[PDB]
């Protein structure tokens, strides 16, 4: 019963607050002790800023002597947190997608779906609905590149033609010049590689300028905020999402159904109708991971030692089929996401509501 120390850096101020506030809110609904030991959870805002997240992670690993760290809410500070964790040798659970490199693989795993699983479900839909040419607009940063690179690699391997690439910066409040080019090229479909508030900006700008192709969005867009902001321009979007957005529609055999119901009932009872989100689920699921790996680490090591950090690291890879709201996690030395087809669905928006268009893979089918 000495504590297990968890440092979390998430984005609860600035425009990425749309992603970090739900992550931080969902901590009300996670375990407060594991295996006899209380969880000391220290939460700090980073504003989405890579330097502030580096500062928080640094102080967690050296001053707080954290056993685990988590964060951040968007890809650039998440990269920064991974770099701290892999230097300091501390288990890191990422709460936003990030490029895994050998520099980051040893000490980091990631809760959000990896870009290629999400891209696959979008591009298969494009192929099935008569799309040949695709344009892109996304952030001029590492998340923007993940998505563009996946669109080029997977999409071209499926016979899609990528006819236009545009970028914008996160704080931009206008994409007039990029929308101008995209409308000119008039692709059959446009993939928007963005998140939260910023994801609704190319959505509205494109419709206001009379684009009439299909618009596709990533799982960075999967909260009610996108509908609140995009209004009617949201209609008929196609959006990749984790299954936590619709546990009701899952088969009772889905290992993700129960925990998704658990999170959403609590979250929405507090925060209101349709307040569920892709993002709240990541911190909830991170604590489901901890519930599996910590009792295993506790057999051979005490909280607050390097040996405990090492034991968690190993357990992340020895413990298979970890059921959570967003998927069933089996991490490996080389797969730091640990996810398969059970971790994604496709949503549309119809009359201001998300509707599931394509279900996650069934438990008793191939993955
Ligand atoms: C918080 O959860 C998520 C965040 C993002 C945001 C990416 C970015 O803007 O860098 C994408 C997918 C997620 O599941």
């Amino acid at each position: 019963t000495n504590e297990i120390t968890i440092g979390i850096t998430v984005t609860t101020t600035g425009p990425a607050a749309a992603l970090g506030i739900p992550e931080r809110n969902a901590l009300e609904f996670v375990a407060k002790e594991i295996g006899g030991h209380p969880l000391k959870v220290i939460v700090l805002d980073d504003g989405g800023d890579p330097t502030a997240a580096t500062t928080n992670a640094r102080r967690f690993v050296t001053e707080s002597k954290a056993d685990v760290i988590m964060g951040s809410s968007v890809t650039p500070p998440t990269v920064a947190v991974s770099n701290v964790a892999n230097e300091a040798q501390v288990p890191h659970i990422a709460l936003a997608p990030l490029p895994i490199t050998p520099e980051r693989a040893k000490w980091s795993v990631a809760m959000p779906q990896p870009i290629p699983i999400m891209g696959k479900v979008l591009y298969e839909h494009m192929k099935k609905n008569n799309i040949k040419t695709v344009g892109y607009i996304g952030y001029s940063d590492s998340y923007g590149d993940l998505w563009f690179n996946d669109l080029k690699k997977q999409g071209e391997a499926m016979g899609l033609k990528i006819v236009a690439e545009e970028r914008f910066a996160r704080p931009d409040t206008s994409v007039a010049g990029q929308v101008l080019k995209l409308v000119a090229a008039n692709p059959d479909a446009i993939l928007v590689g963005a998140s939260g508030t910023a994801a609704a900006l190319p959505q509205t700008s494109l419709r206001e300028r009379g684009y009439k192709g299909l618009i596709y969005q990533t799982h960075g867009a999967a909260s009610m905020d996108f509908i609140r902001i995009a209004g009617k321009s949201a209609e008929g979007v196609l959006m990749a999402s984790g299954p936590v957005m619709d546990p009701e529609g899952q088969d009772d055999s889905a290992l993700t159904k129960k925990p998704g119901l658990e999170l959403n009932t609590a979250y929405e009872a507090k925060y209101g109708p349709n307040s569920r989100s892709q993002f709240a689920a990541h911190s909830f699921d991170a604590f489901k991971v901890l519930e599996r790996v910590v009792p295993v680490a506790l057999k051979t090591a005490k909280p607050g030692t390097q040996e405990f950090r090492e034991a968690i690291r190993k357990a992340l890879v020895s413990e298979k089929d970890i059921a959570a709201s967003q998927g069933v996690y089996s991490f490996t030395e080389t797969d730091r996401y640990g996810l398969d087809d059970r971790s994604r669905i496709l949503l549309t928006v119809k009359d201001g509501k998300y509707v599931m268009v394509k279900a996650a893979a069934l438990e008793h089918h191939h993955h």
